């Protein structure tokens, strides 16, 4: 049983806590779209862990790799090169758009976004960054001043240069042009605001092409492109930050690549290590030129570790020879209709957005008022659970409460109907 | 041969350069004390990799357990609690000094100190961190605003409230009362300067037992003490970064150890881990309750991930059944013997320093006038590569180039004086 | 004739420029609404200098007044208590809105706000600053850190926790909510924004009733209620910056009375010394008394001198016993009239807007695109001179040519009717 | 009598309180070096009102220029040129050491040192700026940033990249270098730490010839010499902050003659209004140019009105023609002997410091332990003023407390001798 009293005593006498609730059972083990717990209870893993387990818990092929390596090639002086490391940053260059090509491979999401920040900088001589009100990039330094969604009061003050414009939300619209919902002029109004608070410093603007954390939110057809083009116009460099849509999670390999826009700076970490801590940023043979003429700085411990690349290029080599990608879209397409089902029957959904494998479900009380339901979310998340769903809700000032719906790619079709049966049950039973 | 063009061009098209040079071998494995070049020639690892591989390169035991939990428990939801995670953090309280019982389970070192440093913050309601100006905690945001060795130039200012004190360093001792050195009426000089500057928001002091970064120079005689007394009258927490000292490396568990004074917050990364990314910020009951009442928030992807942790736990198994601490004085008194008689040798050798594994030797060209010996330092590094020896010189503004040295606690003592042949010869060939 | 060689020698070999440039005449004397060239030229003063001259240029009461104190009572300790400051800080208690009661003398509008600014920061334990895009509260640091309308660039980083938010410009409308200008909902808009950045830590937000350097921008009806609204659900103080409506200008004694909002903090200064250096800050007992508790700070020079505040005394004196503010009411409705039929006459003239004797008019090309005209101001600017008529343009990014004209209180109906003909003449002419 | 009930409600009633205490007595009337309360009484006015009464009390040249201009050529627009300003600037350049050519008119000190921070940074496109531990510069904005002597707790933040560095006191030395106190050997230690923490943006030093608020501590011999030389090196500009020390109160016409170091900017304001408030900075042709270039700004609402300006100019004209900077030195040398002989009598005065007439008395209890004499200092200043001799003390952190003692330069030396005379009564009475 989860209820060993010792396990307990021990985890609540010498454990930091670090936000939220740990779940009242121990996970003994996990395999595929499953943990399970200390009584051997199948939890489906829908959110694939941290969101990172790509190809699931325990893959075959990973583990191979993993002892592989474990016992050949480990950890390595940051100076010394070895093979993984370079078939990963050549396989990065090889597979992100035209404009991507050299690749410096870290160790977790935050860092890398913190490794961009700091190259942007150097290369512009600048230092203002801007990000998304509703963002979410890590708790470190850098990455957290450009976090909007949570985590800014009660820890000093953030890093000098800090703005974020409102990100453009279709389902709760906030700025109109003629009745309509015009988030390319929002977009515009924003950036004026901008530029008139300035120091004549900017020198980045960091984004997720999903917002995650802050609750499923995609900007919008040409959106991108209007961003971009503002960046451009004023100097800044684009970094974008796919932590959480990049290796094929959206349907295409990369979510920038659905939109056509490529970014200056491009971070990936949770999906590229699938599970394991391996991140990374791309940029371009020009700025990182202009980094090193410079002197660009971001020596590591972990920085170039062969074990964790060769993790990334087995990663890699698996989406690819094993069409996960189209796989998302095809298992997204079925996981998102049953979901559409769901609200068909239950009036507590307001809505249903994302895109391939990064969905989410927005709950309301009023699905006319759009009202965010006050506890439901909370008791559905606890009904799934029981019925042994794992789930994830997040809820942000102004909006509903928000399911984040992501399963490994590899998910099967069995397992993605049980989830939505799991599903309507919670629902039913929590209301 | 190292000389594969097709490898080669990989790196330089798709490598984003971070910091020094790449070495220009191709390191196709490692074991023990070594790592082989594409050719097969071994190379003594007299750094442990990136300070971090105490066991060595790929230890049977760490083997063992990777691919143990690799297809058992792997990653998962922050907010799911697993046996290796509460087994690492109730060791961890067990093997620290009193006062230290709650750990937070992380992926870096910067991030350690990032988790530390947030929570400082929070707790005190204060803002502004003090440092070495010599110290090193790493790159990422906060750890960079307090990182003074390097770093601070071209990318934008620093977090608000960023201070530095001169580190006490005996060789070049530049504070005089009475003709003496005395290093506690610097600390007194460098507070008062500090009380002028602060806007009455002193949060915390960080500082590494020996700053290795810094040139390995160790903190003296009773500083500590008078350290944490000067945090105490002010509010202030005092964190100490164990990145490299943690673990046997310098003769005890622990180096705050040697001295008797325990941190608030004590930081760990590099050693706990074993060449894996693992860190650990361990902290009071009293401080962590404060922090959990405040909403402390430090929620990652790999935050708690049972595969990190049970690899941290069976590195802690074995230092403790080898009995590495121990063995970490006997073989540190022998490599530290073979500097010395180097030194007797060499006019170059201007100073040995450093305790147990961790030790420092500083090049200069007049052994009097103690003036850093300009180029010496890359040549020497240069013929000992030749000669089959990994090391790893740092330069830093005023001071000699030193060379850090920190083999595995596992160094056999054939391996050690291996190391010291090389050395000389390497010196002798380089003059 | 002003083309004194040796003037202009001096004055080019040794005069810091400071913006803008240096009218080209030698202005030798000033009586009333005129100041006189070199030539003896009368040139109709419709700004009252730099918008400070109330009673005109040396009104006879002023004069007595400063030869009365010039020789009686001067400048003193900052610690001596003195007849004139007891008087002025008393009548200033009478004469503002309940809620107002203590005030503090100054030299000058950015030192007065930089005193109420700090004052706000002490009372609330907080540091973050809102103010207005388009503001203008002066040179020095926190004074400018709150300035948007200009000087932002090049000159290094802003305070820490400097916000702005868009002014409602009803002009220029640019926040819709079915079809209409909802400038109330813009201001929640705004707010929200300002929500999601804040570190937790606003303290005040500082306006002008009316942006005179921003364009002459008055407050639409129910804004400031609003504004005060947002700033008390916040736990902020409202600060209102009258240094250029204050003192009956706008047609009541002080801007704040009209809406019938009091701030928590009013600054003057312009109009308060009439042309003399004096400012002021009035806040209310309790705002005081806390500020007092807390070891509230501002003790410069001259602070509490006596002659500046017998001179604010007697410009009180006479703007009440004149009821110069009612005149300001019909001078104002009379020169308002004026500008219509020029607007009548002229298609560049797309706007007449401001209060009592606080007016602009906003210059375009298409009456109709309103369609900032380029380079007619100036020339416009440049023949009203010609003409004998001093004015001043504001150009801002995004909005045309602001004429703001502010001719003393004092003017007469004949000076007024003067100005509408020269300025008429001026137009006809530029175009 | 000072007693009115009446005047004292209004003041306790409607004055904010804003930095020590309000003397208890009624000043009606100030001529020469004389102060006279409600009741008459005679208060010799040994600080020259707030070190600003450089002419002492309603000066008749003083009276007559300004009834002069208050009635010819009051306030101007800014952009308007007028004789005194050109005449002020001129002279200005033409007293001053070769170097400086450009003059900017002010209203406050702390105005003027906002001028010159804001123009350095522009010039250098840096923003990092260095003071003294000890200094004093003004309460708003900029100038705070760089104050230490006082007023930086529960403000908020200060202005990023703000430094201190000890002063040189020969008194409290704190430095050695071979049993003696070496401040060249401070002032090097002192900016090698300033060198480790900036970020590479080091704009310009600001610094007193002598601390007054600081403890009246002149920077020894040879010591601006090197600090010119520090700034040089480092692409900083040095700005030497006269406020009290400028205007022959030292002996020379400016302190920084003495040394024969010229700064890049010097500030004026106290001395040079006379107690009316006019300030400055004078630069040289080159900087002046650049700051141009880059589009320099500092626009307010009494730059370069000709009153204040055409007071400035008859306070020069006087200070040259009563050759009252000779008299500074031998009044100063009378007042100074005086002292002395007191610090013969009474073992509680332990130094007697300072230059011409800007001298400082530092109060100790033990003459041998140099400890500070634990509010005798307040008894002291508390017996003069009951004896008719107003002083003013200032306690810092680590010293005695210092009298401040700055008499009119027309001081007699019948006032001179009637001074020391009560001074010696206060003490005898206070002990
Ligand atoms: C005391 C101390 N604290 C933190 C760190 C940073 O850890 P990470 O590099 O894993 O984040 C280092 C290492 N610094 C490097 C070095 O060896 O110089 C890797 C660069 C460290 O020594
Ligand atoms: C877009 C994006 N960028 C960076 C990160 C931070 O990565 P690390 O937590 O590994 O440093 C997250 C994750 N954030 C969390 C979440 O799922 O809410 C783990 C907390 C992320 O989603
Ligand atoms: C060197 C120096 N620089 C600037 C200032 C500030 O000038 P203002 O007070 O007029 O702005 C002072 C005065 N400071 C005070 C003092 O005598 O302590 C008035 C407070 C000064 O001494
Ligand atoms: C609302 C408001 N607040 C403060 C100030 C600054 O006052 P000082 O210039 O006297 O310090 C201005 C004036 N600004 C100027 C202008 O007319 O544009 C003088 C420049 C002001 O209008
Ligand atoms: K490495
Ligand atoms: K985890
Ligand atoms: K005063
Ligand atoms: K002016
Ligand atoms: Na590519
Ligand atoms: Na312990
Ligand atoms: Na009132
Ligand atoms: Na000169």
């Amino acid at each position: 049983l989860n209820d060993d009293a010792t396990f307990w005593r021990n985890a609540r006498q010498h454990l930091v806590r670090y936000g939220g609730t740990f779940e009242p059972m121990i996970i003994e083990r996990a395999k595929g779209s499953f943990v399970y717990d200390a009584d051997g209870r199948a939890i489906l893993d829908f959110t694939s862990g941290q969101m990172s387990a790509v190809l699931g818990h325990c893959h075959p092929e990973i583990v191979s790799v993993i002892g592989e390596y474990a016992g050949k090639l480990d950890h390595l002086f940051s100076g010394m090169l070895s093979r993984p490391v370079v078939d990963l940053a050549t396989r990065l260059a090889n597979i992100t758009p035209p404009g991507l090509d050299r690749a410096l491979l870290l160790s977790t999401g935050a860092e890398s976004n913190e490794a961009a920040i700091r190259m942007a900088k150097l290369v512009t001589g600048k230092y203002e960054i801007v990000g998304f009100a509703q963002s979410w990039h890590g708790m470190t330094g850098a990455a957290a001043s450009a976090t909007y969604s949570a985590g800014r009061k009660g820890v000093g003050p953030a890093a000098v240069g800090s703005f974020a414009i409102p990100a453009p939300f279709t389902y709760r619209p906030r700025f109109e042009r003629n009745g309509a919902y015009d988030y390319l002029a929002e977009l515009d109004y924003a950036f004026d605001l901008i530029d008139r608070q300035s120091s004549g410093n900017l020198a980045a603007f960091i984004a997720e092409p999903i917002l995650s954390s802050g609750g499923i939110i995609e900007l919008p057809d040409g959106y991108m492109a209007a961003l971009k083009r503002k960046c451009e116009a004023r100097g800044m460099l684009l970094i974008l930050d796919e932590a959480q849509t990049g290796v094929g999670r959206t349907g295409t390999m990369f979510a920038c690549q659905r939109d056509g826009v490529t970014p200056d700076i491009l971070t990936l970490s949770k999906t590229l290590g699938a599970g394991l801590p391996l991140a990374a940023i791309v940029t371009s043979a020009a700025i990182e030129e202009r980094a090193h003429e410079l002197g660009y700085l971001f020596y590591t411990t972990h920085v170039s570790d062969p074990l964790p690349a060769a993790v990334g290029l087995r990663v890699l080599d698996v989406v690819q020879r094993d069409g996960l990608v189209a796989r998302a879209n095809v298992m997204g397409d079925r996981l998102r209709r049953g979901l559409l089902d769901l609200m068909e029957r239950f009036d507590c959904i307001g809505d249903v957005r994302g895109r391939g494998l990064l969905l989410g479900v927005e709950i309301v009380k009023d699905r006319r008022t759009k009202e965010p339901a006050d506890g439901l979310g909370a008791k559905i998340t606890r009904e799934c659970m029981n019925l042994g769903l794992s789930m994830n809700i997040v809820q942000l000032p102004g909006m509903g409460g928000v399911f984040r719906i992501a399963p490994p790619l590899t998910v099967s079709e069995d397992e993605i109907d049980l989830g939505l049966s799991l599903l309507g049950q919670a629902i039913e039973r929590a209301l």
